[PDB]
C-alpha cells in the first residue's frame, strides 16, 4: 500500500547524458549511439538573443566548436547538423551504455520522468506531466537545458521531453527529441507565455481510483451522472472534456474496484461543487491530476523494467 | 524556478539490486563487493511466522539453500551470517558496479530516495522522510522486501534504509543496512503499531522557505515570535519542538530571503492558526513536510553528483 509521485529508475538515461559547449554556452546532450542531441540555442552568443537565424549561425560553425564532454573523457565531433530546435552532433564514440531507446511525441495528460541535469551530471529525478497547455511544472535552474524527460517500457527508453526554457509564470517550455516544441512557444526572446491551463480530468479519476485501491472512500456515493451532465460540470470548474475513450482507458481501474466510471465521476462532481470540508485524499487537499491510468495501474500493481 | 519531490538518480543502487531466494521465498537483496545483504525474513517459511528463531533457522540452512539472481546471472553463495534483521551472503563475485558507499543510520525528519524493486528489478524511485515516529510513508507491494532508502553525496551513495514491512495503517518499517530496525518494530507478526505522529516543523520552515525563493510570498507577516512562545503553539498543533539547532541549520535559507527563522515562526504560527483561506504553497494546500533544509538548498541552487 502507499501511493507516491513514483519516477523511472533513471540509471539508463543517466549513462547518456553529456556536457555540450560552443563558446561561452555549457548545457546538457543526449548521447545515443554516435549521436549527441542538444538544444540548438547552445550556438546563441549574447549579440543574438533577439530572432537570431539559426541556419546562418550554424553555417559559421565547425566541428571544432563543439566541445563535448562524457565525464572526464572528450568526445570528438566528426559532424553537426540541425533539426527543428535541435542539433546532431555526430562524434567519434558510440556510447557503449546506450540503452533500447526509442523517440516518442507525447499527448497533453501524459506524464513522464525528468532527469534534471547540470553540466552533464544528472542532479534529481521527478515526475512532470504535460500540461493541457503544453507546458510543464518543472525544477529547473540555470544550466538545466537539454535535460530530457522519459518513460520506460520493459527494457526500452522513450525519451519525450528536452528541457529548452522558462517561461514568465515560471513553468517550463520544451521540444520532443526531433526538436519540435510543445505547444506554440520558439526558441527565442519574445513575449510569449503560456496559455491558460485546465485540470486532467481523466487523471483526477485515475487518482480517485487509486485512492480507492488504498482504501480511501470517504468521497464515494451512491449516485450516477450521465457524460453529458458531467462534462457540463467539468467546463463549469475548467477541467479537460472526458471522452468515451477516457472512459474506455480507465476500464480496468473500474473492474478492479468495482467502482463505475460514471459513478465515480458523480463523486467526483460532488467533490468539486461541495469541496473536501477539511478531508484529504491521497494526503493530498487538492485533487491530483498528475498521474495517469497507466501511472495508477503500475503502482497500484508493481510492474518492473 | 519550480520546486519538485525530488529523489536522488538511481543508477548507482540500480546496479547493485539483486534477487534472492530461499525456499519458497523471494525478496531483494543490495550487492556490495561481494556480499549481498538482504532481510533475514527471507528463511522463514509457513511454519514460522509467529515468534521465529531465526538463529534456529540459520543454523539449518546451507550455502545452496540460497538462490541470488543478478540480472540473469546465478551468482554463487559461498558463506552466510546474520547481523541483527539483515542476511549477509558472501558470493564469489564481487559486484562490478559496485559504487563508492557508505551505511548510515538516519534522524527522524531526514529525507531519503527510495528504489522500489520487485524480484531484483528496479520499478520506481521516489522520495521519502522518516517520520518522527520512525515509520516511513512508503509504496510498496507484495515483493518489495529487501528494496533501499539511499542519499547521494557527491560521488557516494549513502544507504539507509532497507525495507521489510507494513503496519496496520498502510505505513512502513524497515532497517538500517546493519539489520536494525527503525523504531521499536520486530521482523515478525505481532500486535504492533505506528505510534502516534508529529510535524516535522524545521522541515515546514525549509518550504516555506523555498516557497519564498520561488516567489510565493503571501504567508508572510510582520511579526516576529520568540522560540519559547512558537514552541508552545507547535505543541498545540502537534509539530515537533523547534530547536536551537534546527535555528542554525535554517541560517543559510533565511540569510538567502532575508526572512529571520523567527519572522518565518511567525508566519508558520499564523497559517496555522488561521488556515490557507483557499490559497496554496509550492501548489499544495497543506504544509509539507518532507523537505530537509539541505533538500530545499540542494533544489533550489542545483548542486549535482
Ligand atoms: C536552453 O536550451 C535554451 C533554449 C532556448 C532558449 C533559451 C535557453 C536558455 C535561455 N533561453
Ligand atoms: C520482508 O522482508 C519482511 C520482513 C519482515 C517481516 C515480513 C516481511 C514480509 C512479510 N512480513
Amino acid at each position: 500500500s502507499g501511493f507516491r509521485k513514483m519516477a523511472f529508475p533513471s540509471g539508463k538515461v543517466e549513462g547518456c547524458m553529456v556536457q555540450v559547449t560552443c563558446g561561452t554556452t555549457t548545457l546538457n546532450g543526449l548521447w545515443l549511439d554516435d549521436v549527441v542531441y542538444c538544444p540548438r540555442h547552445v550556438i546563441c552568443t549574447s549579440e543574438d538573443m533577439l530572432n537570431p537565424n539559426y541556419e546562418d549561425l550554424l553555417i559559421r560553425k565547425s566541428n571544432h566548436n563543439f566541445l563535448v564532454q562524457a565525464g572526464n573523457v572528450q568526445l570528438r565531433v566528426i559532424g553537426h547538423s540541425m533539426q527543428n530546435c535541435v542539433l546532431k552532433l555526430k562524434v567519434d564514440t558510440a556510447n557503449p551504455k546506450t540503452p533500447k531507446y526509442k523517440f516518442v511525441r507525447i499527448q497533453p495528460g501524459q506524464t513522464f520522468s525528468v532527469l534534471a541535469c547540470y553540466n552533464g551530471s544528472p542532479s534529481g529525478v521527478y515526475q512532470c506531466a504535460m500540461r493541457p497547455n503544453f507546458t510543464i511544472k518543472g525544477s529547473f535552474l540555470n544550466g538545466s537545458c537539454g535535460s530530457v524527460g522519459f518513460n520506460i517500457d520493459y527494457d526500452c527508453v522513450s525519451f519525450c521531453y528536452m528541457h529548452h526554457m522558462e517561461l514568465p509564470t515560471g513553468v517550463h517550455a520544451g521540444t520532443d527529441l526531433e526538436g519540435n516544441f510543445y505547444g506554440p512557444f520558439v526558441d527565442r526572446q519574445t513575449a510569449q507565455a503560456a496559455g491558460t491551463d485546465t485540470t486532467i480530468t481523466v487523471n483526477v479519476l485515475a487518482w480517485l481510483y487509486a485512492a480507492v485501491i488504498n482504501g480511501d472512500r470517504w468521497f464515494l456515493n451512491r449516485f450516477t451522472t450521465t457524460l453529458n451532465d458531467f462534462n457540463l460540470v467539468a467546463m463549469k470548474y475548467n477541467y479537460e472534456p472526458l471522452t468515451q475513450d477516457h472512459v474506455d482507458i480507465l476500464g480496468p481501474l473500474s473492474a478492479q474496484t468495482g467502482i463505475a466510471v460514471l459513478d465515480m465521476c458523480a463523486s467526483l462532481k460532488e467533490l468539486l461543487q461541495n469541496g473536501m470540508n477539511g478531508r484529504t485524499i491521497l494526503g493530498s487537499a487538492l485533487l491530483e491530476d498528475e498521474f495517469t491510468p497507466f501511472d495508477v495501474v503500475r503502482q497500484c500493481s508493481g510492474v518492473t523494467f
